[PDB]
């Protein structure tokens, strides 16, 4: 309905990577690997702990993932396209400037810090038959995700499916 | 009603700026100098011609003006930052994340290559009292302004004030 829980199937989408090229998830998945989606609210910005916020952003530690990363924010191509270039990614990053899929996804923050419809951050681990293998999300958006222990999941889900 | 035309008063607002920094148009007026507008669609996007695009925005050209100048688009403040930042800009960067400004300014693209509600290329020159004295608005997105004219305007109201 607009509802993605585990193990259930991951519902489709097309969104523009930064150079504009349109993204399907399924056409995704049709390529063999797990897909691997990473909701985040802003290019550009810190994470923080108690007090101590920075701009050491582990996310490149995702290219060690055997699994196709698409990570999405509500940021525009442009944007995302400074932002992958300035940080080297491999990966491609996404445009949901519209929201549909941070609304498809039940991944969004209402109001944050005045800013209306920003992605959560969030981790989905999508099989190539559709289905969601790992989910993980979070209610503060400073708060940085594990992305060694996504690797390790993404990559013992991709093994699994060699077996 | 939803609607800013030459002679007649320009409409208030608060945006955040690239600083999270609450900034209100009948404030910054109180300050006692003209208020440049300029919208504009994407941080980091180009500008082109027949056919040569390139990054060569000339917008640091306005920091010449004798007025405050508020450059407006709908991304979020710290990609606002990043963009102030690299480009080295003297002046404010205000978030219209929301859509209200390009909204109540009637400057804004429906659809701009698959991008919903992305603001118009546009200046507003408004005077201390709230009228507006200068409108330029174009339908093309890559076509950048002439920000040496914008300059020569402002100041041209900026000295009529003190006169």
């Amino acid at each position: 309905k607009g509802l993605v829980e585990l193990g259930e199937k991951a519902p489709d989408f097309t969104l523009p990577n930064q150079d504009f090229e349109p993204v399907n998830l399924y056409e995704v998945l049709k390529r063999g690997r797990p897909a691997v989606l990473i909701f985040f609210p802003a290019a550009f910005s810190p994470v923080c702990t108690k007090e101590l916020c920075t701009f050491r952003d582990k996310m490149a530690q995702l290219e060690k993932a055997n699994a196709e990363v698409l990570a999405i924010s509500v940021d525009s191509p442009w944007c995302l396209k400074k932002f992958k270039d300035e940080n080297r990614l491999a990966f491609n990053l996404l445009s949901d400037y519209n929201r549909e899929v941070i609304k498809l996804y039940n991944v969004y923050h209402e109001d944050l810090k005045g800013l209306k419809m920003v992605a959560k951050r969030a981790v989905f681990i999508v099989k190539p038959d559709g289905t969601v293998a790992y989910k993980w999300v979070t209610d503060n958006p400073l708060n940085e995700p594990d992305y060694d222990e996504v690797v390790r999941e993404a990559n013992k889900i991709a093994g699994e499916l060699v077996a």
